[PDB]
């Protein structure tokens, strides 16, 4: 909610409180999404200042407060900053910003990152360019310098982040995206490549010196309809764990596909149909193994701009012999959301 | 403070900064409340949206920031979310909400949960239904569907929370409360029962498969006077530690009593007299042992709605041979509070 | 930003989002400031209530959210409360407040604590009276009871904080400051002494029962110019580590000097020149060793009150044989700041 607008500066203070619960069978462990209470809240700010008529500064910070821990020792489980960056926007030359922010390949992956609760399985965080990263410098240009309406692009510089863990680390790398939008249609191409850290190189699964990720996207978004499709591939970048062995590393290659179709009724209801499949190839020891495979059915009902409710149902297609240990049971989530 | 009120939505952003210090003797350890700096701050939001004339949505999140840790390694000690939930309120049918929230037996226990700094000793958190829990679904009805003024009730569903620790865990359980209020008098009954987790069952102190808690409350709140009394019992639910042995578990039964009397002067002063006693029965190895036993004397001085100060003095009646290791020295707390 | 002003109460909600990166050579380790992403955000509140015409209450809380951790396990690294206190201000008698706050010797040290990114090296936190501490009671008087314009003083009571670590601990102690300001000139004297905890006493470096710190300050702040100088000494209080041995404790004595000169152009640019040196004497095993020694060159460019950018360059004078292990390579920091 915009709580401040004085002398050039507008501040927006936003957040949500989401009561959420997942119903899986068994112990949750062989199930898609797990099982039990999954409540959380969110809180962030979004500021913007008019430095002059062609020049804007802006900043953003967003945090996640888990709502399913006790008030003892486990208190902080899963609490974290999702976003923290500052930048400048100048007339038709472009914007530039630095900080923790969305990587360039998510410029494509967000097309299908629209289910009520699940989806966007290939857009992991702290995973090079596919979702939120730390340390990126991003340059974005709109409408080709003011010359071609709807033609945009971006380039992004990722700096090395040598963490304690191979999963949350990364060497230096560059990415970019090009996209075009016209009368409800949109098409996108994104691509990035990076160096893998020494600790990444020592993991038992995956071999190579460079991480790579790309995706393509197509969408029709108009007249209350939303249909979208994504297709992408990666070499050495997606995190995988062998649950039998307890080994870990990255998949040599993945070929990913995600399709979504939604409809917005005028009275508040938004049904969703979706399909997802992600498969790893040349996995040291295993061969071709599906990481993700399902059908999704769900609906959201918007009481207004601040209140909503939802059911999200995953008909998991993974099967019970999957060689990595990927679970095969379905999962249902029911949620009630207040936001401002 | 209500910082936002536009188009149906009202947002309230609230918090406090409390400088607090406790004076006990010795090393604090044989003392009621401990000794030294105990400063903290609080911050939360409370949102409400008018979906139509009979229909409201609402949400809440509240956090606790300890103010007595260093800026090193110990930084987060005792930081946590106290509340996180969302819900709907519909005309005279009732409200329903889900999330981390106050359990149903606190509907009774809050009567006496009114001292400046201490008190409400039997209302522990993450302890089934007596204070804040995670994962509860709560249904509350006011004025019996609009038919009887001042007659209210609630039912609450608690879902299993299998944590790392027996103290912060719980199986599934149900509770309810009934209460009546008329011309400054109020009476209440609450009751809940639950399953105990496997890890609870393995603790050395306490035996059984079900946790139970109930309390009764009576109050007179009018003409600046506040008098209130609570009486409750529990089987297998209250956490106890044997300090000699270092063993732990739950008390087989407790019989709890709490009485309070306050007065609100018109110039700002609010004196408080209180009495508290909590005793465990059939404690494996020990027998009947008092957990809590004291007299309280204290005063709060309200400078206004935002500023106040207080002294809270505990004349501890526990004695120096107590068989569980319960401390027996008094404790004094002095505090200065800013809130908005 | 002042988001609330109703019925006596004014609330200010403030914060920043700072994209920051340091460029050192090597592995960062033999370098002044280290190397890589160092982004963070900040968020705090500042409240004030008019209790009557001579009487004000106030409170403050401020937090630090690191922006350079992943969304896994390392999530909280370096997150903490910097400030949390409440107090009262009464006409010309003085203010009094309690909580986590700036210690009295920083009344002097802040003179030179003005570089874009670096500086103020002798003002460590949780280090007795030189920067932010926990548990202090502070009394401050302005203009000598209304009698002498510009003559101020303060007394501060520090209570024992027995933490897990010698570095973040402290016994009881008292401090004070006296200062005078006239037509752009200001002079200051601060002094405090404390008891050292048992764990402090057991560290291999440093010997004694009392910690002491003092500093003097001189400044000219007018007509867009800022020149300032600080001189201070400490006995047994500054934390030092021998990097060879891996031993730790406090320096027997330090003689500290800090000088700064800045200029504020009217178009937005603020160049900065600075010099710093801190040296420990009678270090058990070593003798006289420099802890800090450098030259600083930098500039900040203010786009407005909310947006700015900076470069801060440290020409490190420490040398490559330094006996404690102090690094000797330079460091450059580049930052972009949004604040409200």
């Amino acid at each position: 909610a915009e709580i401040y607008n004085k002398d050039g500066n507008k501040v927006d203070l936003y957040g949500k409180a989401k009561g959420l619960h997942y119903f899986s069978k068994g112990n949750g462990e062989n199930s898609y999404g797990g099982n039990g209470d999954m409540t959380y809240a969110r809180l962030g700010f979004k500021g913007e200042t008019q430095i002059n008529s062609d020049l804007t500064g802006y900043g953003q910070w967003e945090y996640n407060f888990q709502g399913n821990n006790s008030e003892g020792a486990d208190a902080q489980t899963g609490n974290k900053t999702r976003l923290a960056f500052a930048g400048l926007k100048y007339a038709d030359v472009g914007s530039f910003d630095y900080g923790r922010n969305y990587g360039v390949v998510y410029d494509a992956l967000g097309y299908t990152d629209m289910l009520p609760e699940f989806g966007g399985d290939t857009a992991y965080s702290d995973d090079f360019f596919v979702k939120r990263v730390g340390g990126v410098a991003t340059y974005r240009n709109s409408n080709f310098f003011g010359l071609v309406d709807g033609l945009n692009f971006a380039v992004q510089y990722l700096g090395k982040n040598e963490r304690d863990t191979a999963r949350r680390s990364n060497g230096d790398g560059v990415g970019g995206s090009i996209s075009y939008e016209y009368e409800g249609f949109g098409i996108v191409g994104a691509y990035g490549a990076a160096d893998r850290t020494n600790l990444q190189e020592a993991q038992p699964l995956g071999n190579g010196k460079k991480a790579e990720q790309w995706a393509t996207g197509l969408k029709y978004d108009a007249n209350n309809i939303y249909l979208a499709a994504n297709y992408g591939e990666t070499r050495n970048a997606t995190p995988i764990t062998n649950k039998f062995t307890n080994t870990s590393g990255f998949a040599n290659k993945t070929q990913d596909v995600l399709l979504v179709a939604q409809y917005q009724f005028d009275f508040g209801l938004r049904p969703s149909i979706a399909y997802t499949k992600s498969k790893a190839k040349d996995v040291e020891g295993i061969g071709d193994v599906d990481l993700v495979n399902y059908f999704e059915v769900g609906a959201t009902y918007y009481f207004n701009k601040n209140m909503s409710t939802y059911v999200d149902y995953i008909i998991n297609q993974i099967d019970s012999d999957n060689k990595l240990g990927v679970g095969s049971d379905d999962t249902v989530a029911v949620g009630i959301v207040y936001q401002f």
